């Protein structure tokens, strides 16, 4: 029932500012599909919002994210593959605390945002470490940690959820241009201490070695759901949620960025093209 292409490896990334608090699972409010398109050749991270309204199984219409505060990564898994209609075939939660050490382990991470970044930013910062403007500015380790938690109120919950996306774009963006093997297995040392993951060892060692001999060169592309055309934001019970209005579409949609002219038997074959090359 589930669309599963042995060519195409997929394994869900959990961005996680909330280790197990150890009765439970923490918290993860980032979903970030990694898609290995060994088919066509490509790298495909399809994004899921954190309030998307959907069905969790013996939960019913819910928020996304509260698959994984219920049920952990493995609820949230079974939740996208029974909302979306993909096999999910592994998982890894990478905590924000590993953070500091990715960016550092790059030289740096840019962003960009309007006169209130820097604000909030340098004024969060010591006044001597305050060094930010509006265009490109460059964190380090420490402020990119800062840089993911920071909110100017309730209104900039949404621009924090989307900081915090396009941060973790970035971070991967350039771990795939990185070809300097000290900086890569220096990135493995600093992300194990925050990495739960159910990919064995072994399967981990298969994949650097994918990713040094093809994976890096597969061009990459980023994807979103639900579309921007395609939800309104529902007050329910559940609280402020984001409903799909038409969810054969989302499917089709997601189904044809990832596997492509794979599902051409199942909604005949199209023209159009999703996501965006990074």
């Amino acid at each position: 029932t589930l669309i599963k292409d042995p060519m195409v490896l997929n394994i869900m990334l959990f961005g996680s500012d909330e280790r197990p608090g150890e009765t439970g699972y923490g918290r993860s409010d980032t979903m970030m599909l990694l898609s290995i398109d060994n088919r066509n050749k490509k790298l495909k991270l399809t994004s899921f919002m954190r309030d998307t309204y959907v069905n969790v199984p013996e939960w019913g219409d819910t928020k996304l994210t509260h698959a994984y505060s219920y049920g952990g990564p493995a609820l949230a898994i079974e939740t996208i593959e029974r909302n979306f209609g993909i096999d999910i075939d592994r998982y890894a939660v990478v905590y924000f605390d590993t953070f500091p050490g990715i960016v550092d382990t790059l030289g740096g991470i840019e962003v960009e945002m309007t006169q209130t970044e820097a604000d909030v930013m340098n004024e969060s910062v010591g006044p001597e470490f305050a060094n930010f403007t509006e265009g490109k500015n460059t964190l380090n380790g420490a402020t990119a940690l800062v840089y993911v938690r920071i909110r100017y109120g309730v209104g900039d919950d949404f621009g924090r959820t989307q900081r915090q996306r396009d941060f973790m774009l970035q971070v991967l963006n350039k771990v795939k241009g990185t070809r300097d093997v000290g900086t890569l297995l220096t990135l493995l040392t600093k992300i194990l201490p925050g990495v739960t993951t159910n990919i064995s060892v072994n399967e981990m060692a298969g994949l650097a070695g994918g990713a040094i001999s093809s994976y890096m060169d597969y061009p990459m592309y980023q994807f979103r759901l639900p579309e921007d055309g395609a939800f309104s934001a529902v007050d329910v019970d559940a609280g402020n949620v984001l409903a799909i209005d038409d969810w054969d579409a989302a499917r089709e949609h997601l189904q044809r960025f990832i596997y492509e002219d794979t599902v051409d038997p199942i909604y005949g074959p199209s023209t159009e093209t999703y996501g965006s090359e990074m």
